[PDB]
């Protein structure tokens, strides 16, 4: 189960945050021992698509091969809160697998800047019991975490050494699908 209110990062700026841009995730803390691999690369889209808040995932475990791509319409529970009733989709937004009850996430936007942002999901999918996952995102797949994310993630009282990297797993991103899987 989750077990953080995480707080949302004071003057949030929503627009630029969700400008229809790719975020990578660079870093990132599970605080359940095993709900997910040391490795899934995993990256996001988040804009407006036709007046409506959006949100593409990818997800790819490069070990695996496991693959998997989510589109939601976002609600606002407060400014940089969200809640996310995630449809499973191939690439090209065809749906596999509908929006279902008990299935969604929430995220908090704790931390964001042009290039960096940190935040904190929680995710809900059936009948796993899932914990809270913090990730470091960068807008350029390769970057180290800076200061500005470094000193957010101390500021929430985590440390950065417990976050795992996403760099070692020679992730390759569909970008295009992304930024085009916020219409769908
Ligand atoms: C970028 C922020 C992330 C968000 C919003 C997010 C959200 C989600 C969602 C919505 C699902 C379910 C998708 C579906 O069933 O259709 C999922 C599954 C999963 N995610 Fe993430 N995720 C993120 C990052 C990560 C990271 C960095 C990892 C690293 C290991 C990870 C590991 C997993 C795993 C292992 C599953 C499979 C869960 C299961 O079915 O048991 N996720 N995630
Ligand atoms: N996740």
């Amino acid at each position: 189960a989750c077990t953080k209110n995480a707080i949302a990062q004071t003057g949030f700026n929503k627009d630029k945050y969700f400008n229809g841009d790719v975020w990578y995730v660079t870093d990132y803390l599970d605080l359940e021992p095993d709900d997910v691999p040391k490795r899934y690369c995993a990256a996001l889209a988040a804009g407006t698509a036709s007046g409506k808040l959006k949100e593409a995932l990818y997800h790819y475990d490069p070990k695996t091969q496991d693959t998997f791509y989510d589109v939601s319409e976002l609600q606002v529970e407060s400014l940089g809160k969200y809640t996310a009733n995630f449809k499973k989709v191939d690439k090209n937004g065809n749906v596999k697998v509908a929006v279902t009850a008990g299935n969604y996430y929430t995220f908090t936007v704790m931390y964001a800047d042009d290039s960096s942002a940190l935040i904190h999901v929680c995710l809900h999918k059936g009948n796993k019991d899932l914990g809270d996952l913090y990730a470091v995102l960068n807008r350029n797949k390769d970057a180290a975490a800076g200061d500005k994310v470094k000193s957010a993630v101390s500021a929430a009282t985590l440390e950065f050494s417990k976050f795992i990297s996403t760099k070692e797993n020679n992730c390759a991103y569909d970008n295009d699908s992304l930024k085009s899987l916020l219409t769908k």
